[PDB]
This record gives structure tokens, sequence and C-alpha cells, in this order.
């Protein structure tokens, strides 16, 4: 039971550290969105980067 | 009778030792409150810590 409690506490730590991984209302690791695209050329072509939910 | 008196003395000592467990008048040991939340983000998200009466 003590190991169960420790395991659950570490689980909660993972969930909270994952949900805290924001940067200016946008996060690539929390799973809020499929992907993020940043400007890559003055034409407006993007720099595609896929989200990796953790 | 001597062992009974020693047991009663230890019991009074243990009660008062449980009573004195406080930090700035706030405690988690004596069970005065069910739980203490703690800050985890700039949004005010808590860190729930259920009290365990001892």
């Amino acid at each position: 039971n003590a190991l169960k409690s420790d395991f659950d506490s570490l689980r909660d730590q993972i969930e909270k550290a994952a949900t805290n991984a924001k940067f200016n209302g946008v996060s690539i690791a929390d799973g809020s969105t499929t992907k993020l695209t940043f400007l890559a050329n003055s034409d407006g072509s993007g720099f595609t980067v896929n989200a990796k939910t953790i």
C-alpha cells in the first residue's frame, strides 16, 4: 500500500508537470493542439512542427 | 502498578507531543483541518495535501 501511494503521487506529479508546460497560452507538449506552425519565409510559408504530447 | 503508571505517563506525553506539532499555528499532524492546499501555478492551481491525524 505504501508503494501504491508513492506510485500515485508520482503519477499526479507527472500530470501536473505536463499540464503546466505552457508558453504564452500555447503548448506543444500538453496535447491542446495537433501542431504548431511558425513563420519561415517572408512569403508566409510556415515552419511545420508536430505536437508531441507528453 | 508501576508498569501501568509508566504506560499512563507515556500516554499523556504522547498526547501532548501530538498537540505541540504546529508551524506558525498551522498544522497537518493534529487534524485540525482536513487538508492544506498549496500554490502550483500563476493561475492559483492548488497542491492538495490531505491531513493525516497522528
